[PDB]
């Protein structure tokens, strides 16, 4: 078990954000964190490098600090044969129920949980929060003398039977449960002791933050999209329940009309993604020739930060995913100013007002008229985006994020 001690988005604090939130909201702030003044707030996970998680604490972390609150973080240590059945642990939660759960894998994970436990006291902190699956077994290795927080960052509704009923025998320990959505609650705990906190996106980021005009042309420049004709743009794995190729038929219906549109499909996947990358290679495949039609990933050089260039550069965003998490890229998008076109499922029914910031379509027809529509009228186009904004501005921010927790911890 290490520890964060530095960070990478710098040394963030409460005041970087003054100019987004308005200085009613930094105080607001403030106050909330005062009647926890000098206390233990520690953050147990995985890894610091890979993964959202990792990139929100990095953030979150150094935010708490210049707050008022003790806050640390210390990750996991482990072979590589804890992680792969970690990875299995993951995918047996989120549904797939053929994947077998071992003694062998049992005795593994809770070693390993047994040991990280001997290299720091979690115990003696006011407040602790574990982060996944993998180090939710650290709790009973220590005496409780605090409040212990679990927090989920994926989907527990229809979970693996034989892996949840393993993994609860840790969870049902903690104080208090967090998820994303009102669905991912498994029954198997108490309601009462449940908390609903969606994720969130940190303005600052190389993700979110606002490009130069120049960085932004460049970025276009390089990957041949011309942001002199419209724009339409998917950003997210390519996988079979994304609506990647409803958005391909909404490209071509729109392309009847608008023969200059230009449709943007984005998403960047690890290369040990085979499923991944073999839904890719049939996009192409559907696509064939049209180039006026970019797929952009990583494989070709596509980060974080041309991602950011690719929704600035695009007119409207669409998200047709069919079965969806909670959909931050549907939360980037409205930073940004975008009106969303999308479906409703997971988190995307609950970030889009329709008729207001963007709209949620039943099928691709009812999506291809809205594309239309907004391309047709910019002003409300525009409209929606700013509604948008602040919608994130003032629910999804990583400000938002953490008054949400400093309300968690005066309430305990
Ligand atoms: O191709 C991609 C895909 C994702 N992102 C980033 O990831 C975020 C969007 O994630 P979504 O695409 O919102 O993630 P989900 O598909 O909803 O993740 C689902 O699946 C995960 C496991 O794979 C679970 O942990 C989550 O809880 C579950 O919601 C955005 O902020 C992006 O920065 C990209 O940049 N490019």
């Amino acid at each position: 078990m290490y520890e964060v001690k530095e960070f990478s988005s710098g040394k963030r604090k409460l005041e970087d954000y003054k100019s987004i939130i308005g200085e009613e909201e930094v105080s607001k702030i403030q106050e909330k964190a005062e009647k926890l003044k000098g206390r233990s707030f520690v953050h147990v996970n995985s890894t610091s490098f890979g993964g959202g998680v990792a990139e929100i604490l990095h953030s979150l972390v150094p935010l708490l600090r210049s707050i008022g609150i003790e806050a640390r973080w210390f990750v996991i240590e482990g072979p590589t044969e804890f992680f792969n059945v970690t990875k299995t642990f993951h995918n047996a939660l989120q549904g797939n129920e053929s994947l077998k759960l071992t003694e062998e894998m049992k005795e593994l994970y809770l070693n390993v949980n047994r040991e990280n436990s001997k290299f720091i006291d979690l115990s003696s902190f006011d407040y602790v929060l574990v982060h996944d699956p993998q180090p939710a077994a650290l709790i009973e290795f220590y005496e409780k003398k605090s409040p212990w927080l679990w927090r989920c960052h994926i989907d527990l509704s229809s979970p693996n039977r034989e892996f949840w009923e393993f993994l609860r025998r840790f969870v049902e320990k903690y104080d208090r449960y967090i998820f994303h959505l009102p669905e991912y609650v498994q029954p198997e705990l108490d309601r009462n002791k449940a908390v609903i906190m969606p994720p969130s996106i940190d303005p600052l980021s190389e993700k979110n933050v606002e490009l130069k005009q120049t960085e932004i042309l460049r970025i276009l420049e390089r990957f041949d999209v011309d942001p002199e004709k419209p724009i339409i743009t998917q950003v997210s794995r390519f996988d079979p329940w994304k609506g990647i190729f409803d958005v391909i038929e909404i490209y071509r219906k729109v392309k009847e009309k608008i023969p200059g549109v230009q449709l943007l499909l984005v998403g960047v996947m690890a290369h040990d993604d085979p499923e991944g990358w073999i839904y890719f290679e049939k996009t192409l495949r559907k696509i064939g020739e049209d180039y006026d039609v970019k797929v952009l990933t990583n494989l070709i050089g596509v980060h974080a930060r041309e991602v950011n260039a690719f929704q600035r550069a695009s007119d409207v965003i669409l998200q047709m995913s069919i079965r969806a998490g909670f959909g931050l890229t549907v939360t980037e998008a409205m930073w940004k100013g975008k009106p969303v076109i999308g479906r409703a499922v997971g988190g995307i029914k609950f970030q889009i007002v329709d008729g207001e910031t963007g709209f949620l379509v039943r099928d691709a027809n009812e999506a291809v008229e809205v594309v239309l529509y907004l391309l047709k009228h910019p002003e409300v186009s525009k409209e929606m985006g700013a509604k948008a904004k602040e919608r994130v501005r003032k629910n999804f921010i990583i400000t938002k994020h953490m008054e949400r927790y400093l309300d968690i911890l005066n309430s305990l």
